[PDB]
């Protein structure tokens, strides 16, 4: 007998423009997570201001600990304070977007991945010039303070001492071991014993240093199943290259490689776009991985690497080629070791990359599976067994637009080829991003954005289903 249980709002969006109850417009990007203790962590982008990609967002989570069926109340991870003097508050804020969970069955840490950007309008206000964001002294990495009227760079040192570009400490200082609810003080700029501003500010600044102008990767990782979180580490200079204008994750959850040679390592999947294109046409997605349970992290190669398009070779860093872009990803692991990645697309259907490398590299075969639509939005996807049997489900809108969510579900056979089998709607009406996970005992269980109504963009909500809803028809 087929089962999906009835759609259970996680986050409430507010509906006609209006705040929620909470005094939040909206909430995007869903994340699901099934920890070791059979927990339940939900996180979203919680996007007090506007459903837009920029302003006021903080990085939330809930617990539950029942499979689903109740929630505690939200834990915000990360939500940096706004810039009180901004003109425009709709994008007066330094900005985080987009999370990526995962967690390591070893030790237990749960991870969480997501952008940051200082105030501005995010991947869609970046400037046309670089700014170098760190420096290397004395065989240490430092972050950089720009101050206007002056060329040199300005570094964080040792306990946020300001130091000058001629390497002399300052009366100045950062907090960079934040303590305020949120971590709302971080960045925080004092003179002496006086708070003049914040180094994430960028416009009608109060104080007289600011880092870089770029996107950044922040990491805060919780040991106690999600109920407390560790202050923001910049992980950005780990694996951003020079040449990146956008490095971003392609939210959802990550996985952690099962078997192989790689077995251990941790896999984020993330995009870049470069200088030459930029969101035009380099849009470029490859994962970030970790071998030493996230306490470092490396860039793996794009997919685009070398890759073959209408009989000339392109790279990342200067493509310029919108159809051969493939932006948010979704990570999976196959039994014969390979490493799958299905990637959001202007193609119309569902492209997929294949690593025999644990990530590193991509084979040279993008193949396009027309059984699955694609109408250019985020989707999820997951390994799973079944009586014996290998098979991924992947969920994303059916379309026309981003409406009509669908699980699909196929078959994978030793040499990690994919046979769609069974396409089955879960959600009238609108249908945007999601994020899928196993439950167990033949449950799974998704959490994607939805609105009815008249609510803003979007509501989170959870269903669960079994293979009943999976495989038979409805
Ligand atoms: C960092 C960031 O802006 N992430 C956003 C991305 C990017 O804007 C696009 O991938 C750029 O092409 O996509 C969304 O806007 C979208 O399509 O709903 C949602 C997501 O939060």
């Amino acid at each position: 007998g087929a089962a999906l249980t009835e759609k259970t709002d996680i986050f409430e969006s507010g509906r006609n423009g209006k705040p929620n109850k909470d005094g939040i417009k909206s909430y995007r990007i869903p994340a699901l997570l099934k920890t070791d203790k059979g927990t339940l962590i939900a996180g979203a982008d919680e996007r007090r201001l506007h459903s837009s990609d920029w302003g006021d967002i903080g990085m939330v989570i809930r617990r539950s600990e029942d499979n689903g069926k109740t929630w505690g109340d939200r834990v915000t991870i990360t939500n940096l304070r706004d810039n009180p003097k901004a003109s425009d508050p709709s994008i007066g804020s330094p900005v985080n977007i987009d999370m990526v969970l995962v967690q390591d069955p070893e030790t237990k840490r749960i991870f969480s991945i997501y952008d940051m950007f200082p105030e501005g309008k995010g991947i869609f206000g970046m400037s046309s010039q670089k700014e170098e964001a760190y420096k290397k002294i004395d065989g240490k990495t430092y972050q950089i303070l720009y101050r206007e009227g002056e060329k040199g760079a300005y570094t964080i040192r040792e306990n946020g001492t300001v130091y000058t570009p001629d390497g002399k400490a300052t009366d100045y200082r950062v907090v960079v071991d934040p303590v305020k609810p949120a971590y709302s003080d971080k960045g925080d700029l004092y003179k002496g014993n006086q708070l003049l501003g914040n180094i994430y500010f960028t416009t009608n600044k109060t104080s007289p240093f600011r880092i870089a102008k770029d996107s950044y990767l922040w990491m805060s990782y919780s040991d106690d199943d999600g109920k407390t979180w560790s202050a923001p580490q910049d992980i950005t200079p780990m694996v951003k290259a020079d040449w990146m204008k956008f490095l971003g994750v392609g939210p959802g959850t990550g996985i952690v490689l099962r078997n192989g040679p790689h077995k251990g390592r941790i896999l984020i999947p993330v995009y870049t776009t470069n200088n030459v294109s930029h969101l035009n046409g380099s849009q470029s997605s490859r994962i970030i991985y970790s071998d030493d349970h996230g306490k470092t992290w490396h860039a793996g190669e794009a997919v685009n690497d070398n890759r073959q398009v209408d009989g000339q070779k392109i790279h990342s860093s200067t493509m310029n080629n919108r159809r051969a872009q493939n932006t948010e990803s979704t990570v999976v692991q196959l039994n014969n070791g390979d490493v799958k990645l299905f990637m959001r697309g202007l193609t119309g259907d569902l492209q997929v990359a294949t690593s025999k490398d644990g990530g590193v590299t991509w084979e040279k075969d993008i193949k396009r599976y027309p059984q699955v639509k694609d109408v250019y939005v985020q989707m999820s996807a997951i390994h799973t067994m079944h009586e014996g049997k290998e098979y991924i489900i992947l969920s994303n809108a059916g379309g026309p637009k981003r409406e009509n969510g669908m699980v699909h579900l196929a078959r994978v056979e030793e040499n990690g080829e994919l046979t769609w089998l069974k396409h089955n709607p879960i959600q009238k009406g609108e249908f945007a991003y999601n994020s899928l996970q196993e439950l167990g005992n033949g449950e799974y269980g998704i959490l994607y954005e939805h609105t009815e109504k008249g609510q803003n963009a979007y509501t989170l909500s959870f269903r669960k289903f079994n293979w009943d809803f999976l495989s038979k028809d409805l």
